[PDB]
């Protein structure tokens, strides 16, 4: 059940809305505001697959369901999960299944997600890759449980790695050769379509499958303007 909303952080505001699906379609006109201020300095904003927002904000991790609309004070009633450490990730991010990832240091962790203050979660989390998570711009899941990742201006997909003996990059899928450097943002709805933004542009189509796969050439314009001022940009 359910589609998710796209949300956005843009000059300080929340908002949440569908999707645009074409580029004469003005998003920030129609979409709700849930949010009035203090959303821009949050170092990760991202919402797990069972609905909960997870803010990093000053070193320190909250969550919460979203807010609902621009009065709701999501950090007044939001748990403080982690008291500090959270600012030293690159990456921080979900599994389909609910586990956090996390690379810090060049080491990629998982482990469920901190649910308390007093739950030092760096220390429990299982290391499953040694070296070379720190050299990805981009890492994230499809919904059906692939690992997507973009190292230097490739494009790669695998399942994720099994224990810190597992060399992904070695037998990972190339599904780009170029090009996915120059994105801002890209990821995945909760139905498996790739969404990207490139200079100001916003594209959606089926992520490519081969290496050879011109996917920005047949891609959706769905936006034009504006979308590289977004801090955040996620379903
Ligand atoms: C980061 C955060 O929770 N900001 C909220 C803001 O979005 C909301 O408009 C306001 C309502 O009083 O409370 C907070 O400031
Ligand atoms: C990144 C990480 O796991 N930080 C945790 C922090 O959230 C927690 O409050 C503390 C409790 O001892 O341990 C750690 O440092
Ligand atoms: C990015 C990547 O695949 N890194 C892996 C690393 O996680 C793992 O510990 C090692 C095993 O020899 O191989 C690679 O380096
Ligand atoms: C961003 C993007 O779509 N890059 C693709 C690239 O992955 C692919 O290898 C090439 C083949 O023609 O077309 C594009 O450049
Ligand atoms: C961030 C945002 O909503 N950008 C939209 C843009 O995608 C769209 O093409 C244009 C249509 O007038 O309006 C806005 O600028």
């Amino acid at each position: 059940g359910g589609e998710s909303m796209l949300r956005g952080v843009y000059q300080d505001k929340f908002y949440q809305g569908t999707y645009p699906q074409n580029k004469n379609d003005n998003w920030l006109a129609r979409a709700t505001l849930i949010g009035k201020g203090g959303w821009s300095n949050f170092k990760f904003l991202f919402l797990s697959p069972g609905g909960e927002l997870y803010g990093v904000l000053n070193d320190k991790i909250y969550k919460g369901t979203p807010p609902t609309h621009d009065n709701d004070n999501w950090m007044g009633r939001a748990k403080k999960i982690g008291n500090g450490g959270w600012n030293q990730f690159q990456f921080l991010f979900f599994d389909p299944n609910g586990y956090l990832y996390a690379v810090s240091k060049d080491k990629l962790y998982k482990a469920s997600p901190p649910q308390s203050d007093t739950d030092n979660w760096i220390a429990r989390a299982t290391e499953v890759g040694s070296g070379g998570w720190s050299g990805f711009k981009f890492l994230f899941f499809h919904p059906n449980g692939y690992l997507y990742a973009v190292h230097g201006q490739q494009f790669y997909k695998a399942l994720p790695p099994v224990s810190n003996q597992d060399n992904w990059l070695a037998r990972a899928t190339k599904i780009g050769q170029g090009g996915w450097d120059t994105f801002k943002f890209l990821f995945f709805s909760s139905v498996g379509t790739l969404f990207g933004v490139q200079g100001g542009k916003f594209y959606e189509d089926y992520p490519p499958s081969y290496a050879y796969d011109n996917w920005l050439a047949r891609a959706k314009l769905i936006g034009n303007g504006g979308w590289d001022d977004f801090r955040f940009l996620f379903f």
